[PDB]
């Protein structure tokens, strides 16, 4: 897991290494700060959409803990020796991001289906296919990055299979969105279309980070990847769940929930 990542191949200057450390530690604070926000606003959401904000809190801590885990792992693996930080232990890898995405993604998808006003049969059915599509995407992608050092061709093939799931997954998402936005209240039929494009953008940054070993195999590619992961995390989880929350509140107010109508 550790020796399989391009991180293990390079020494890092002080500036590259502190900069990565600060991207992770910052990612933690952003998520734990948003957790408090999502927490305080749960009271202004009608019982119908209130699980959607709870799922945001679950994401913020799930990501926060894996990011904080990367941060520490980052500093335990390297030591400043002779003017550069040099690998000292086999503790750091991006594999724990992948096993994290197995959890956060179903939560990010569920809160979408919730604000879309699905329920019962369709909610359980659409939920099942998306998580299996997402899990297929994640698993094929995890196996592929195990070769980002040894067999790039393999990374390309698994990346290809992973993208097949990704494409099927977004097609289902978009289909349910455009077929059910006429149901949403307070004018959120316009917001949800924006959230979808936000999904398409932020999520597409991930495969771009996945391919960094293929076009930038050096220490500055290790920095660019984390920088890309940071931008994707902040957009796919924080900004994403902020608009999920806005949508939830808006419809709560439009549906006659008083705490929502007074919050707004
Ligand atoms: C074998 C090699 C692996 C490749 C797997 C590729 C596609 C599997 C998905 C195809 C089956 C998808 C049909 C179910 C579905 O998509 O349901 C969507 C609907 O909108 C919800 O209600
Ligand atoms: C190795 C790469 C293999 C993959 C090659 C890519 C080919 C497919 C391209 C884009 C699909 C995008 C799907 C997501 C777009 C959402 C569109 C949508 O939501 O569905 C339309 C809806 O039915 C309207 O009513
Ligand atoms: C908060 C984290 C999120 C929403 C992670 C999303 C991850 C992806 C959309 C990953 C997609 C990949 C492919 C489409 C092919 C290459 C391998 C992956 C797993 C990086
Ligand atoms: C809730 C209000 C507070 C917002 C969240 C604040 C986050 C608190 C501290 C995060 C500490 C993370 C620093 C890890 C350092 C490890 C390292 O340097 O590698
Ligand atoms: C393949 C693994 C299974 C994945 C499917 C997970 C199913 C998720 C289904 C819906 C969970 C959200 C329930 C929220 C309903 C709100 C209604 C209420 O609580 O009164
Ligand atoms: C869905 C299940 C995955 C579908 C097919 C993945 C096959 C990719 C195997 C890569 C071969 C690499 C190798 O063994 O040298
Ligand atoms: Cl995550």
């Amino acid at each position: 897991n550790s020796m399989k990542n391009i991180e293990s191949l390079f020494d890092y200057s002080a500036g590259q290494f502190e900069f990565i450390d600060h991207l992770l530690t910052m990612g933690v604070g952003v998520h734990f700060a948003a957790l408090i926000f999502f927490l305080v606003v749960s009271q202004f959401v009608a019982p119908k959409y209130r699980i959607a904000t709870a799922l945001s809190c679950i994401v913020m801590v799930s990501a926060g803990l894996i990011l904080n885990s990367q941060a520490v792992m980052w500093t335990d693996a390297y030591a400043y020796v002779d003017g550069s930080y040099q690998l000292q232990d086999l503790t750091f890898s991006n594999g724990y991001r992948y096993v994290n995405w197995m959890a956060t993604i179903p939560c990010l998808l569920l809160q979408l289906l919730i604000v879309l006003n699905l329920k019962g049969k369709e909610l359980f059915s659409t939920a099942t296919w998306l998580i299996l599509a997402a899990w297929g995407m994640i698993i094929t992608g995890y196996v592929g990055q195990l070769y980002e050092v040894d067999d790039i061709a393999q990374l390309m093939i698994w990346g290809a299979v992973s993208t097949a799931f990704f494409v099927v997954m977004n097609w289902i998402v978009g289909t349910k969105i455009f077929k059910n936005r006429a149901t949403m209240l307070g004018g959120t039929d316009s917001t949800i279309t924006k959230v979808f494009w936000l999904m398409m953008f932020a999520w597409t940054l991930y495969p771009i980070a996945y391919l960094v070993p293929a076009f930038m195999n050096n220490a500055d590619g290790v920095v660019l990847r984390q920088l890309l992961f940071t931008i994707a995390d902040i957009s796919s989880k924080v900004i994403y769940g902020l608009m999920i929350t806005y949508i939830a509140i808006q419809q709560s107010a439009a549906a006659g929930y008083v705490p929502a109508q007074q919050a707004l």
